[PDB]
C-alpha cells in the first residue's frame, strides 16, 4: 500500500480529518489515504509514524486552532519536516492547510509555517492549486520509486 | 486445535469476555476461540497459559477497569508481551482492547499500553480495522506454521 | 530456624549448589542457609518444600542447563513463584540465578524467567547488586514477621 | 536515592557506558548515577525501567552504531521520550549523545533524533554545554520535587 | 541572558564563526554572544532558533560562499528577516556580513540581500560603522525591553 495523501490530526478533530478525508477522497477521487489514527492497531505509534511518513506522498497538517496546544503534536510533525528536507522523494510532501473548523490564525502561527504557503478550504485557491499540482505524473513519480525503495528493505 | 483468538479476562468479567467471545465468534465468524477459564481442567494454570500462548494467533487483553487491580493478572500478560517480542510468528498477537463494561481510562493506563493502539468496541474504528487486518491470509500464515512448529514437539 | 537464603537444585548439581552455598555463606557471611536436599530426613519432600518456602527469605533457582530437564523440578519452583505472588512477606523472594556450571542460555529460557532479571556469578553485577539489596534491614523485616507468623501456628 | 544521570545502553556496549559513567562521575563529579544494567536484581526489567525513569534527572541514550539494531531497545527509550513530553519535571531529560565507540551516523539516524541536538564526546561543544546547563540549581529543582513526588506514593 | 550579537553559521564554517565570534568579543569587547551551534543541547533546533531570535540584539548572517547551498539554511534566516520586520525592537537586527573565508560574491547574491548593505571584514568600513552604531545606548534600549518583554512570559 502507498497513499496519495495522509492526514495528521488531533483526536479532538478526527471528524474534521474524516470530513477532509472524505472531501479529498470523494471530490478529487484521491484514494487511498489514511489519517494518523487508522495505522495498524497493536503497534507503536512512533513506528507507525515513521512507516506512515514513508507510505504517503503528501502529508496534510490539520492546522486546527489547538493542534499545537498538545506538545507531542508539535514533536510529531517536526520529524515530518526533516523528512521533506532529507529526501527529494518527499520534497514539499508536508502540506500545511488551515481547516474549516477553527483554523489556526496568522496572529500566532509558528514562524516555520509562516514561511510556507498554508492552504485553506475556505479559499477559492485551494482546489485549483491542488488540481494543477496533485496530478497523476506527480504521484506516479513518487510511488514508482517508493515500491522499489522498500523492495530493498524486503530483500 | 489452534485458535484465531484467545481472550484473557478476570473471573469478575467472564460475562464480558463471553459477550466479547460471542461477538467475535458470532458477528465475524472468527472461530474457534477460547477464554482463559476454559483451558483443560485439572491442569496447572501456568502450564495452560504457556500452551494457550502457543495455541492462539491473537491475544485479547480484556482491559477492564479492575483488570490490573489483581497483581497476578499483571504478571500473566507480561509474559505474553515477551512472547510477541520473542517470536515473529506472534508479532503483535497481543491486542489491548478496552471493554464496553467499565473500560480502563487513559488517566492511569500503564505506559506500556499507552505506547500501543488500544482498541474499543465503543469506537467506530474497531470493526473495520479488524476486518482489514484479521483476515484469512494473516491467520493462515500463523496456523500453517504452528502445526509444524508443534510436530517438532511431538516427534 | 529461619534462613537468609535457600538454594533449590537438582541432585546432579549439588556440588554447584554447595559451591554457591559456600560462596554465599563464606564470602558474604550470609548464614544460615539450606539447599533442598538437607531438609529433615524421613519426611515428605513436598511438606519440606512448603515449610522450606516459609523458612527462607530468598529462594535461589539454580538455573543449571538441565535444571528444567526433569519435569517435577518445573513443578516445584512453580509453587514458589505463586508464594512470592501470594505473600508480600515473600515478594521477589524467588531469585533466578544462572550458575557458573553450564548456565541455562537465553536461547530457550522459559518466558516467565525472561520477564525477570536472572543473575549470574559470571557477571560483574551480581555481587554489588546483592550487597546493595541483601542487607540487614531487608532480612530483619522478613524474619521479624516470620517468627510471629509461625507463633500463630504454634498456639 | 535520586540520580543526576542515568545511562541507557546495550550490554554489548557496557564498557562504553561504564567509561562514560566514569567520565561523567569522575570528571564532572556528577554522582550518583546508574546504567540500566545495575537496577535491582531479581526484579522485572520493565518495572525497573519505570522506576529508573522516575529516579533520574537526565536520561543518556548511548547512541551506539547498533543501539537501534535490537528492537526492544527501540521500544525502551520510546517510553522515555513520552515521559519527557508528559512531565515538565522531566522536560528534555532525554539526552541523545553519540558515543566515542562507533557512534550512530547521521546517514540513517531516526528522524525523531534528527530533530534534536545529539551530543558527542568527540566534539569541543559537549563539556562546555554540559557545564553551562547541568548545574546545581537545575538538578536541585528536579530532585526537590522528586522526593515529595514519591512521598505521595509512600503515604 | 541576553546577547549583544548572535552568529548564524553552517557547521562547515564554525571556525570562521568562532574566529568572527572571537574578533567580535575580543576586539570590541562585545559580550556575551552565541553562535547557532551552542544553543542548549537536547532541545529542538527550531525552538532554540525562536528563543535565539529573542535573545539576541543583532543577528549576523555568516554569508559564506556555500551558506546558501544548504536549503534549510535559507529557511532559517528567512524567519529572522520577518522578525526584524515584525518587531521594532529587532529592526535591522539582521546584519548580512560577508566573511573573510570565501565570501558570497555579488554575482549571484539573493536580491533580498542585494537591497541591504552587506558588510565585510575585508573592508575599511566595517569596524568604524560598527563602532558608530553598535553602542551602549543602542544595546541598552534593546535589552531593557527584552527583560520585561519576557517577564510577561514568566508571570
Amino acid at each position: 500500500v502507498f497513499l496519495k495523501f495522509v492526514i495528521l490530526h488531533a483526536e479532538d478533530d478526527t471528524d474534521e480529518a474524516l470530513r477532509v478525508q472524505n472531501l479529498l477522497q470523494d471530490d478529487f477521487g484521491i484514494k487511498p489515504g489514511i489519517i494518523f489514527a487508522e495505522m495498524p492497531c497493536g503497534r507503536q505509534h512512533l513506528q507507525n509514524l515513521d512507516d506512515a511518513v514513508n507510505g504517503s506522498a503528501w502529508t496534510i497538517l490539520l492546522l486546527t486552532e489547538n493542534f499545537l496546544r498538545d506538545t507531542w503534536c508539535n514533536f510529531q510533525f517536526y520529524t515530518s519536516l526533516m523528512n521533506s528536507v532529507n529526501r527529494q522523494h518527499k520534497y514539499n510532501s508536508v502540506i500545511p492547510m488551515r481547516p474549516l473548523n477553527n483554523p489556526l490564525p496568522r496572529e500566532r502561527t509558528p514562524f516555520a509555517l509562516q514561511t510556507i504557503n498554508a492552504l485553506e478550504e475556505e479559499s477559492r485557491g485551494f482546489p485549483t492549486q491542488v488540481e494543477r499540482i496533485f496530478q497523476e505524473s506527480v504521484y506516479k513519480t513518487q510511488q514508482t520509486i517508493w515500491k522499489e525503495t522498500r523492495n530493498m528493505v524486503q530483500r
